[PDB]
């Protein structure tokens, strides 16, 4: 992988592995989400990090995911090479955004795109806060100054408000729990695990006859290593749409909400 | 990746990814096991299975894993490049073996080794059988003819008999179930999932103070997509453990194994 000429974005190529693909012999959406995290991490390393700015480490502040939106037009097949470009942007005092574009390395065509919103949190108290003047200054040195959006359209799916699923859910998968492979190097549940858990409550018949086109996830609370989760889904709709809710198995505390759009094969 | 000069083994390099490492910022044993499957698959593709031989497809025969043994001396760190070499061998009518050697790409030093035993099964009836002359002849064309072993030592850990854990287990993790990410492209539970489930019943304190050096797994029955599993572990001792995976309801054995851990 490498930073581009202007030093304001990063590109990396990945060969899709045998264990990374589903029944259609193309990369799962969780494989795509893991590749997005990996190219994001390689970009942060290339621009000097170990993207928590200098003032953030002094103030015990970290970035946490508020929303993730992914749209895939074609999933890369096993053995294919996919090129992913990523960049960051400051969104004033609200937070930051990381965007990605996925292309078929052979044709150069866009096969997918993604965007994520991140908010600042105190690592100790877990209290959210606005981005201060000093943090914005440090973050702006490796971002494009003019807006550069993976989803530019002035009425796009990535900015839609998601409602809370009301009981009873049409479908459910109960008693989901993370194992060590679902944790990251800091022993937190990896964000991609929540995508997998959301998808567990979609009927196998939809998965067999449809391809996932869009997924939007709204992160509300972090699942602990010893937590147990229920995944709920209700159909809202040649396209099928669903509303999703992840909540703790016991008290029902919301952890995530989202929506998915599927197109008939 | 590429076949070697003689066309009898295959090598591939992998850069360890951020999501592939554990709390020590080195690759987990499940990441290593997935890389072993991937280099094995690239080798099979390079030798013409673009490794079920021509006569196996006509007879509805497939290879299934009987045992997996992995020994790691050093886990590669996040961002490091690891080179893995793999090859296969016919073991008469018993079955076949796939072996692997892992090296640090910068130093050329051996950092790990693995070996796996495979037996022939009818895909429809699920009945096991001996390999047969025609299948051995077809398999021998891409294998070394003289023995080449990742574990040559005459009484090494990869060939030890594993006993059945007796109740009560010292530790347990119950109600484990596979999700779609644990399945392979044919909707079967990926073999690496069983390594993860075995490790779930090891106390977090051992994981925090020790590094896993050796794991041996004996595969007895396949876990279905809708099955639920219990993972049991008892200390037999470095720390050593005996493991058992069984179905949560009736207690049908699915796997048994052992692990050896070295103090950090
Ligand atoms: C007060 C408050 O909301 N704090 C943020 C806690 C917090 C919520 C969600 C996540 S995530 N992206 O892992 O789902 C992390 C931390
Ligand atoms: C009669 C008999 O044992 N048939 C083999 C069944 C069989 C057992 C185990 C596995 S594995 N490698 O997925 O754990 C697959 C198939």
């Amino acid at each position: 992988g490498s930073l581009t000429e202007d030093g304001l974005s990063y590109k990396e190529k990945f060969v899709v592995r045998s264990y990374e693909v589903g029944s259609n012999k193309t990369a799962t959406v969780e494989t795509i989400a893991n590749l997005l995290q990996e190219v994001g991490c390689n970009h942060a390393q290339s621009v000097g990090f170990s993207a928590t700015t200098t003032t953030m480490r002094k103030l015990h502040l970290i970035w946490v995911t508020a929303r993730m939106h992914i749209e895939i037009y074609k999933y890369p097949a096993w053995g294919d090479v996919v090129e992913i470009e990523t960049w960051c942007q400051s969104e004033g005092r609200i937070g930051t955004r990381r965007d990605w574009i996925l292309k078929d390395s052979v044709t150069g065509e866009v096969t997918g795109r993604a965007t994520s919103k991140w908010v600042m949190m105190n690592q100790d108290t877990r209290r959210l806060q606005k981005v201060s003047d000093d943090v914005r200054d440090e973050y702006l040195v490796f971002c494009p100054q003019e807006p550069r959006l993976a989803f530019p359209e002035e009425n796009n799916r990535s900015l839609k408000k998601i409602p809370k699923l009301e009981d009873p859910a049409q479908y459910s998968m109960i008693g989901l729990k993370p194992r060590r492979a679902d944790l990251d190097m800091n022993q937190h549940v990896n964000n991609v695990t929540y995508i997998g858990w959301v998808l567990e409550s979609i009927p196998q018949e939809i998965v067999d006859t449809h391809e996932l086109q869009v997924i939007t996830l709204d992160y509300r609370r972090e699942c602990q290593q010893d937590d147990v989760v229920d995944s709920l889904t209700t159909t809202t709709s040649n396209d099928s749409q669903f509303l999703h809710l992840l909540r703790l198995s016991g008290d029902g505390q919301e952890i995530n909400r989202g929506t998915t759009l599927w197109r008939k094969k």
